């Protein structure tokens, strides 16, 4: 209300910090949904025949394209635990769920036609290739949550669970470093670019993605992401969606700005460094404990720069202006050496305590046990990956168990369902 | 206006979640400040003379407990620079008024011990814990407020995210396991008696965010010893520490188990009757994994028996499992109590001491200079310079000068709460000002 709006300027500064107190909104959810239809196996079988026909002179296991009713219950989980989401985007080959309520303005189907920039990759059948273009959806919010169609919210989620203005995005990591091969390939690329370091793969969970950061990452590696889009099957040489994005967010650096250093040392907004400001600059430049020798050396460097181009204790010291510091080679050299490289983005490394990731390894008793483990300990993010044979007789029993578990957690039909 | 208001209703639910997204507002700052005036020194000598005659029948008074090292001025400057979101500032001054304070500013207010203590029988307080025991009683104070110690200040840049988050509650900054140490041990024994034995760590010397409701509940839970620490006229060995008690009440307040809530969180159908899937969820919650068929069968047998005493299930004789049937079923409720461990009433988030700068100013120039340089090299969110100066050594003046120079390097620009250097408050006490008005 008007009283609520004026309350933001009711502080000592007489200014509104609503953009700094209210979390980044609006936020959208993007899904990648694939189904094995009558016209999808036919196009799938065209590619598989030409894969092994040339190289001599497993990825495609039907668990990559099978519906276990996971999208419907993921949408129900969003409606139940994340009611703050604005719009839902479902990215498909043109397949539309038989139960999806297209008349609902909040949910839209986005075909690969509108997503891929170069349409010579339309028969995709590859999650990394589709995900590399997931940030190009028209009308997408700058902050959006990418859902993997197996992941869903289990307990309750708020934008604070992904992003904080103070510490930036939350990065949930797991065990260190086709999926493993792609992880190692991206790890080598990041070692070449940002330097050698140890990395840990992000958890299987809804990922918050910034469109600007993702676009900058893809501009930094145009050829790698073009190759990722080119492939029609998950390959060892494609950029993993979450690993590359999060370890670019955590590794991107910003060039040091001497003007910013001067402004943050010159605390009185005068443009000239006083004795105290020179002292704090010397402290930030040299290595503690500070001695009179270091301060005298800094004074000598400033005096020499002045000769070769308020009141002070040293009578020979000129007024230390921003120009005198920026145009001084040794002082700027010391600034560049002492100041460690700063990250362009803020991030907060988290743990996997609130993430329930489980693989459905076609065993009815074990599947029931792990679903019961989810039931007893409700976690914030739940992932149920498909490792079923889909030809075994137990496959239908496993699907029934999963459907019963889903119905137990989310029985109420969502607004995205045809009545 | 309306465009901004309609933004929060633009979601799948169609509701506004602004209260869950936009942090707790407003937030106020409370200061406790004391000056070594002649009038205060006269009352100080009365207590110490009576203090000596008490111990003869069978330091908490030293000047470092009361001396003004100009820390309040630079703390207000730090608030104006790094925490511009604060609404109002309250200073509890023992009736005094800082000479440089600009009382004409409507965002700074002097509150005296008269309006703070419950009864006026121990007004000559001279004890920080006693004054802190009534901080939450300030009229017009916001529900969540940050208590400033007049020598702690904001160092880098702070936001309400550094104190509170809706998802994870208040942030608790703990440093190391447990007169100040004696008070910590006393409160630790009290908490061991009340909430049970555990390992505890003292909160950091920093701006502490306090909720008025939580503090009032804590003081209602321990009325006798809070009144005891209230009526002490000197910092005492056995008194309730302000931050330790509040934070380990926030982290230890448990809430009694509610069977209706458990049923509602298991009955996801919102129908009032547990289905077979919901009964399996309840069995998983109660029993220890793996959930054998024997355990579920036993649960079903217990439900059937207790139904006999007073949507098609697998058991044809199993009645509809209603909420009333579960609440009136003694064995399943006992097993729920034995399985569901006690949940905390308040949500909190334990933090580290990485962004906290706490140092002891132990009247050595070569060491104070090094410590302040360490602050200069590595800015931190919260900086505390705790007074430990000898105050009779010749180096006290030089140490004060070094501290003032460090403060001026950090915050040179005068704040909005200061009078111009050519002006000064006419009266240094509230009662004199009231006499001047009337
Ligand atoms: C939560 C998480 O970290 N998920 C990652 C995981 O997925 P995972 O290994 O679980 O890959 P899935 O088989 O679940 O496929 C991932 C997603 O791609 C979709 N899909 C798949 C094939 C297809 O032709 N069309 C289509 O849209 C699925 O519907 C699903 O939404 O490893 C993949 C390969 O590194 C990544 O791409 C995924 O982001
Ligand atoms: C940041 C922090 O955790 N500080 C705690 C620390 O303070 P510490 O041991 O540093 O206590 P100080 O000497 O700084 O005094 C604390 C506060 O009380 C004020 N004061 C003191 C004496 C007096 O007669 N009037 C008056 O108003 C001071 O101005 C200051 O605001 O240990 C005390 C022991 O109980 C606690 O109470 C303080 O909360
Ligand atoms: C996913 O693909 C399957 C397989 O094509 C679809 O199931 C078909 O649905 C149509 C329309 O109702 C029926 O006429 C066919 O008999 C079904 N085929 C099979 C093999 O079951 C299904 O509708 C697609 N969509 C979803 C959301 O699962
Ligand atoms: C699209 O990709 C194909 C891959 O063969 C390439 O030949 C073509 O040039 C690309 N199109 C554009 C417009 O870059
Ligand atoms: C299925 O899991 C159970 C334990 O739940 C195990 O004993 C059994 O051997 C598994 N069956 C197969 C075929 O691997
Ligand atoms: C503290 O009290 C002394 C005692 O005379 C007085 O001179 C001084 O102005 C007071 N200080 C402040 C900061 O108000
Ligand atoms: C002041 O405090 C208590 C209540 O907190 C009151 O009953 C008591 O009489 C007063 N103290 C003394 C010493 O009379
Ligand atoms: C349990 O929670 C419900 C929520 O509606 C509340 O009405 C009820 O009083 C609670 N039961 C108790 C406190 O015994
Ligand atoms: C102050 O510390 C220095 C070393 O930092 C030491 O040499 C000196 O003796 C100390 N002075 C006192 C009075 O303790
Ligand atoms: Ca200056
Ligand atoms: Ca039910
Ligand atoms: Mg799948
Ligand atoms: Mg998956
Ligand atoms: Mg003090
Ligand atoms: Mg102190």
């Amino acid at each position: 209300y008007h009283v609520l709006f004026d309350s933001y300027r009711d502080n000592i500064a007489g200014k509104s910090f609503q953009n700094r107190l209210c979390l980044p909104m609006p936020i959208d959810v993007v899904y990648t949904w694939v189904n094995g239809t009558d016209l999808e196996l036919l196009k799938e079988l065209q590619q598989v025949r030409e894969q092994m026909e040339e190289e001599q002179k497993e990825d495609i296991s039907a668990s990559r394209f099978e519906d276990n009713e996971e999208l419907r219950y993921s949408l129900r989980s969003i409606e139940r635990h994340a009611p703050w989401v604005r719009n839902i985007f479902i990215v498909t080959n043109g397949q539309i769920p038989s139960w999806l309520n297209l008349d609902n303005p909040r949910v839209t189907i986005v075909t690969h036609q509108d997503v891929f920039r170069n349409l010579s990759h339309l028969p995709t059948f590859s999650s990394p290739a589709i995900e590399s273009h997931i940030h190009r959806i028209e009308g997408l919010s700058q902050k959006f949550i990418y859902l993997n169609d197996d992941v869903m919210f289990g307990k309750d989620v708020w934008p604070d669970d992904f992003y904080s203005h103070s510490k930036g995005q939350k990065v949930y990591l797991t065990w260190p470093v086709t999926f493993a091969d792609s992880l190692r390939y991206v790890n080598k690329i990041l070692n070449s670019k940002f330097g050698f370091t140890s990395r840990k793969v992000p958890a299987h969970m809804p990922h918050m993605i910034d469109r600007i950061v993702m676009q900058e990452l893809q501009d930094m590696f145009p050829e790698e992401f073009d190759k990722t889009s080119f492939h029609k099957v998950r390959h060892s040489e494609d950029m993993q969606f979450a690993f590359s994005y999060f370890y670019y967010l955590m590794s991107a650096v910003q060039p040091l700005n001497i003007s910013q250093v001067f402004d943050e040392v010159d605390t009185d907004q005068s443009g000239v460094l006083s004795d105290r400001e020179i002292r704090t600059l010397a402290t930030r430049i040299h290595e503690l404990p500070l001695s009179l020798q270091d301060l005298t050396g800094l004074e000598h460097m400033l005096i020499n720069c002045s000769k070769m181009l308020e009141s002070y204790y040293d009578p020979n010291l000129p007024p230390v202006t921003k120009s005198l510091v920026t145009n001084c080679k040794p002082v700027t050299d010391k600034i560049h050496k002492a100041y460690k490289d700063k990250n362009k983005y803020r991030f907060e490394i988290m743990g996997e305590e609130e993430i329930a990731f489980k693989m459905i390894r076609t065993n009815v008793s074990h599947v029931v046990g792990q679903l019961d483990d989810i039931r007893k300990n409700p976690r914030k993010f739940v992932c149920l990956n498909d490792n079923i044979d889909h030809n075994h007789k137990d496959a239908q029993t496993v699907k029934a168990v999963l459907r019963d578990f889903y119905e137990s957690m989310f029985p109420i039909p969502s607004q995205f369902e045809l009545p």
